[PDB]
């Protein structure tokens, strides 16, 4: 029997579509094991249960909280908040080698599927002749972008902050400001930040390739390139979550079709009360309907009587949304979504249009692609990459009325809807037999029971 091994890092963003990747693999015969740790086995536990449905089995590794100064209950990279933390967060992911160098000699797996922050997971894997898949979670123009930006410096030809330029040798004209890009690699460049990115985008062409968490036909300009004009080997088997398939719900029922606006942020959702309070002003001027997604720790953000005052247009939802049922229903036609690659793939998947309120990571990649080249979104204005937020970048109430306004009734928005309804059906088709992504994850397959 096929054996394959998963290693993700701590990150929510990460974790999910890891586990979908091992219930794919568990689908075709092949035992499936997930390396996690102890206060994050609960989420794949959970989530596990949800049959009939083949085993995946989980390994729990020590984290070394304590020897790299992190408190003890930090074991996920939504707790590590700050620079201090966050670099603290990846000295401690790295001293994993030796859990994981012990538990491949002792296992012996056919293949190490392991997170894109595990570089030196290649080297690892190599020292008991296992095959190494990179797995970094986004789509593949993220990739593309992210290596052309690394290796052609375009933000060095630039003057000041907005001044805008092109992504070099790209299909398309993508424009693209330095205040988009980290300050780690354009402002004030530290080492740290880049030689982690060095070895991350080096790790895709000296392993044994790259497990894609999306689909051929949604991006067929950029699988491309990934694979030739990268030289990339890679296999687009997404979208992930598909093939593995309350009060709220009772609410939309009632509604017209594609009248209500869905805000949620993802589970890396740093909101600060100011900011908030903007939206929460913004979605009022619109006179949408909307259900509204805020996270937990009441009128330090609210403006006095919001909710009583949107009772029957507005919802606010503070727990854990089951955003895949929402944005599948016929109400919802409009998502505001930070384009976390997760998450923008379950609004592809629903065909909803987006508002995109990038933040971090690769998300400003993330909005071109929507954007610009599947045209189904439309941007709020928010365009300073930073990890956490400062009341001096507070994206304000008429920029997000005017998004609200245009993603709903604005210029072409009923054929970004069709344009999304179609993306849709080639996203289920893509997964079923015969399909882009089922088609290559059975030759991946093949290719690991053939490996010598
Ligand atoms: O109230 C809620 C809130 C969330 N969810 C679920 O959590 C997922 C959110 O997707 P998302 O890509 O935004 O995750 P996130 O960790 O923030 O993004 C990082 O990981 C991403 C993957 O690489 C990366 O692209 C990005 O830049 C990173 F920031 C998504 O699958 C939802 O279904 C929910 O069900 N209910
Ligand atoms: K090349």
């Amino acid at each position: 029997q096929l054996h394959v091994v998963f290693f993700p890092i701590m990150a929510h963003g990460h974790m999910i579509p890891t586990l979908d990747i091992a219930r794919l693999f568990a689908a075709r015969n092949v035992r499936a094991t997930i390396i996690t740790t102890p206060l994050n086995a609960h989420t794949f536990t959970k989530a596990i249960e949800m049959n009939g449905s083949p085993t995946i089995h989980l390994e729990l590794f020590k984290f070394p909280a304590q020897d790299v100064g992190l408190p003890e209950g930090c074991e996920n990279l939504e707790q590590a908040l700050g620079s201090s933390l966050i670099e603290k967060f990846f000295k401690g992911v790295g001293l994993l080698r030796e859990q994981l160098e012990a538990y491949l000699e002792k296992t012996r797996p056919n293949c190490l599927v392991a997170d894109m922050f595990f570089p030196w997971a290649t080297d690892s894997a190599a020292k008991f002749n296992i095959p190494r898949l990179v797995f970094h979670g986004t789509s593949f123009f993220s990739l593309c972008a992210l290596e052309v930006v690394r290796l052609y410096e375009p933000h060095k030809n630039v003057s000041s902050d907005e001044e805008l330029f092109s992504l070099p040798l790209f299909p398309h004209d993508i424009k693209m400001m330095r205040l988009q890009l980290p300050e780690d690699v354009w402002k004030h460049e530290k080492a740290e930040g880049k030689t982690r990115l060095k070895l991350i985008k080096e790790s895709e062409l000296k392993s044994y390739g790259v497990i894609v968490n999306s689909f051929y036909e949604l991006e067929p300009n950029y699988a491309e390139f990934f694979r030739k004009e990268l030289g990339r080997r890679a296999w687009n088997i997404g979208p992930v979550s598909l093939c593995n398939r309350h009060e709220c719900l009772k609410w939309l029922n009632s509604k017209k079709k594609n009248s209500v606006i869905y805000i949620c942020f993802g589970s890396t959702a740093h909101q600060i009360a100011p900011q908030l309070y903007e939206i929460a002003m913004a979605l009022e001027a619109s006179g949408q309907e909307f259900i509204w997604v805020v996270r937990n720790n009441d009128d330090s953000w609210l403006p006095r009587g919001f909710e009583q005052r949107v009772e029957g247009k507005g919802l606010i939802i503070r727990g854990w949304a089951p955003q895949v049922l929402i944005l599948e229903h016929e109400a919802i036609g409009a998502f505001v979504t930070h384009c976390g690659w997760n998450s923008t793939l379950e609004g592809i998947t629903a065909g909803v249009p987006m508002v995109t309120w990038p933040i971090f990571a690769e998300q400003f990649y993330n909005e071109k692609l929507v954007n610009q080249i599947l045209k189904i979104g439309v941007p709020v204005g928010a365009n300073k990459w930073s990890r956490e937020t400062s009341i001096e970048d507070v994206i304000k109430k008429d920029a997000i009325e005017k998004a609200l306004r245009e993603i709903m009734v604005g210029d072409e928005a009923e054929e970004r809807r069709s344009r999304a309804k179609k993306l849709k059906e080639m996203a289920w088709k893509a997964v079923e037999e015969g399909g882009s992504s089922y088609s290559d994850l059975s030759a991946l397959i093949e290719e690991l029971r053939g490996y010598h």
